[PDB]
C-alpha cells in the first residue's frame, strides 16, 4: 500500500493494550513500513484461500474481538524481527529484509499455525484445545524461525534433521521470549494453550519428559508418525539447550549454565555456519562446540558446558 506511516491502537488476544504501527491510505492497513520491506497482516477471514486481504481498518483503533489476532500477529512479529536484527544482526529471515506476511482467521476451529513456505498462517482453534495461535509471542516466534531456517541451513523435515529443525524453532521462540520479557519460560505455547487448565503447554524445554517427549537419546522415538518424530525427538536437543543456558543435572550429569545470549549466539551461529539439510543430532553437537570453540576458545566454560549438555542428553 502506498500511504502514510502511522500508529494505530488495540488489544491482543489475551486482552493487553499495544500499539501498532499502521499505513493510512484512505483506510488504515496493518502494513508497517519500519521494518525492513515491510510487515503485513492479511485476514483469511475465515477460509483457506491463502493470503485473504491486507487487513483494512476505518479509523485505525483495533479493538473489536476479531481484530485481537490481527494485531498479535503484526505485533509480535514486529518483535521477532527486532529480535533477530539488534542479536544477531540479521535482516528479516532472508538476511535482505524481506517482506513478512501473515494471515490470521484462517479456516474454522483450526488448532495450528505454520510457516508454508512463503508466509506465516494463524489459526483461530476451537476455543478448548486453543485460542488464536497468534497471542503466543513463542508461537510466532517459532514459526518464523522456520523461515530463517529454510533460508540458512534448509534443515529437511523429517527424521533427526526434522527434530533440529523444530527443537531451533522452539529455542530461538523462547528466547524472542525472554527479549521481550513477556512473562519468560522454557515451555511452548503456554499463553494460547487449554485457556481452561492452568500451568500446561505443548511442550517443556526444562522437563519434556513432563508432556511425554523424550529427554535421552536413548528414548529416542524410531517410528515413522510425526515425519519421523520431528515434534518428539525436538526434547532431546530442547532439553540440551536448556541445560546449556540454565545448567542443572540431568541422569548424574552436571552442567553450568552459560545463560541465553551465549545460548542463542552458539546456535546461531552453528546454524547459519555449519548445518546441512541432512544434519543429525551429532552432527549437531560438532556444530555447536565449533561454534563455542569459534566465539569462545577451545579451553573456555562456554566449551566444556555445550559437550556437558550433549553428553547429558546421550549425544555424542
Ligand atoms: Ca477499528
Ligand atoms: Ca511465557
Ligand atoms: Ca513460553
Ligand atoms: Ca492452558
Ligand atoms: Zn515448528
Amino acid at each position: 500500500i502506498t500511504g502514510t506511516s502511522t500508529v494505530g491502537v488495540g488489544r491482543g488476544v489475551l486482552g493487553d493494550q499495544k500499539n501498532i504501527n499502521t499505513t493510512y491510505s484512505t483506510y488504515y492497513y496493518l502494513q508497517d513500513n519500519t521494518r525492513g520491506d515491510g510487515i503485513f497482516t492479511y485476514d483469511a477471514k475465515y477460509r483457506t484461500t491463502l493470503p485473504g486481504s491486507l487487513w483494512a481498518d476505518a479509523d485505525n483503533q483495533f479493538f473489536a474481538s476479531y481484530d485481537a489476532p490481527a494485531v498479535d500477529a503484526h505485533y509480535y512479529a514486529g518483535v521477532t524481527y527486532d529480535y533477530y536484527k539488534n542479536v544477531h544482526n540479521r535482516l528479516s529471515y532472508d538476511g535482505n529484509n524481506a517482506a513478512i506476511r501473515s494471515s490470521v482467521h484462517y479456516s474454522q476451529g483450526y488448532n495450528n499455525a505454520f510457516w508454508n513456505g512463503s508466509e506465516m498462517v494463524y489459526g483461530d482453534g476451537d476455543g478448548q484445545t486453543f485460542i488464536p495461535l497468534s497471542g503466543g509471542i513463542d508461537v510466532v516466534a517459532h514459526e518464523l524461525t522456520h523461515a530463517v531456517t529454510d533460508y540458512t541451513a534448509g534443515l529437511i523435515y523429517q527424521n533427526e534433521s526434522g527434530a533440529i529443525n523444530e527443537a531451533i524453532s522452539d529455542i530461538f521462540g523462547t528466547l524472542v521470549e525472554f527479549y521481550a520479557n513477556k512473562n519468560p519460560d522454557w515451555e511452548i505455547g503456554e499463553d494460547v494453550y487449554t485457556p481452561g487448565i492452568s500451568g500446561d503447554s505443548l511442550r517443556s524445554m526444562s522437563d519434556p519428559a513432563k508432556y511425554g517427549d523424550p529427554d535421552h537419546y536413548s528414548k529416542r522415538y524410531t517410528g515413522t508418525q510425526d515425519n519421523g518424530g520431528v515434534h518428539i525427538n525436538s526434547g532431546i536437543i530442547n532439553k540440551a539447550a536448556y541445560l546449556i543456558s540454565q545448567g542443572g543435572t540431568h541422569y548424574g550429569v552436571s552442567v553450568v549454565g552459560i545463560g541465553r545470549d551465549k545460548l542463542g549466539k552458539i546456535f546461531y551461529r552453528a546454524l547459519t555456519q555449519y548445518l546441512t539439510p541432512t544434519s543429525n543430532f551429532s552432527q549437531l553437537r560438532a556444530a555447536a562446540v565449533q561454534s563455542a570453540t569459534d566465539l569462545y576458545g577451545s579451553t573456555s566454560q562456554e566449551v566444556a558446558s555445550v559437550k556437558q549438555a550433549f553428553d547429558a542428553v546421550g549425544v555424542k
